């Protein structure tokens, strides 16, 4: 009957929706198109930060990166302000997550190094976490795609599991906790007394994603990955944040 609710959302919003909530001691898994591929959009920036954290000592965060106008990618709300001054790796991580800053992500990819401007490094990092599905590359094409299951299991490991040592884990978690882009997505579907940390993605073809870790009022954590597109409507199909909020509401109803 929950499957029917998500299918109803697909009909109303004229969209493809993907959900995955890993099973825990207290709840069953929630899965809907959990093994179909969706575009990462900017959701890749959360594991990107994890990769950079994982492969470097903590002192690396203090490395100043200088860059030019030619390195600017997308809106870059933070990096647009620091062409003259540069930004530390830690500032870039912050901006990449909290503002989905595209220049920051570009530079963190470069910091990983390797072929494809760091995309091979990124993908290889995911492989190390047991994700054999996702890929980041240099509408239906498989480039730059993940699955709701794949990304949710990655996020679980990063935030709640032991993929990262405690100090690095806490940095990633805090940046996600202070995200500025996610108020109308998973956050909007969960009651106020639930804690939410998250990272968004948005694109053409009506693409809208949100990956989150939520905590019940009792302090019990769950991982929620919601992904959507409207590729049938072409490049100019509007992304629907409300779809993600309503999917999130269904999830919150199960977890309550």
């Amino acid at each position: 009957d929950l499957a029917d609710r998500f299918a109803e959302l697909e009909r109303r919003y004229d969209a493809r929706l993907g959900v995955y909530v890993p099973a825990t001691g207290t709840t069953a898994a929630i899965e809907y198109r959990a093994d179909e591929r969706f575009a990462f959009c900017s959701t890749f920036k959360a594991p990107l930060v994890a990769a950079v954290l994982h492969q470097n000592p903590l002192t690396h965060l203090d490395k100043l990166i200088t860059y030019t106008s030619d390195d600017i990618r997308g809106i870059s709300p933070v990096a647009q302000q620091h062409v003259q001054t540069g930004m530390t790796i830690g500032q870039l991580c912050d901006a990449a997550i909290r503002y989905s800053d595209g220049t920051a992500a570009n530079l963190l990819l470069a910091d990983l190094g390797g072929p494809g401007g760091g995309t091979a490094a990124f993908t290889g990092y995911l492989r190390s976490l047991g994700d054999t599905v996702s890929r980041l590359d240099a509408p239906g094409d498989e480039r730059d795609t993940t699955t709701p299951r794949a990304i949710a299991l990655v996020l679980q490991q990063l935030v709640l599991g032991n993929a990262l040592p405690p100090d690095k884990r806490a940095l990633l978690t805090d940046w996600m906790a202070r995200n500025t882009t996610g108020a109308k997505r998973i956050r909007a579907g969960f009651p106020a007394d639930w804690k939410v940390i998250d990272k968004t993605g948005t694109g053409g073809y009506g693409r809208a994603n949100d990956i989150a870790v939520v905590w019940s009022p009792t302090g019990v954590p769950y991982v929620v990955a919601v992904m959507s597109d409207r590729a049938g409507g072409g490049y100019d199909a509007e992304p629907r944040e409300a779809l993600l909020a309503e999917a999130a509401t269904c999830v919150a109803g199960v977890l309550a």
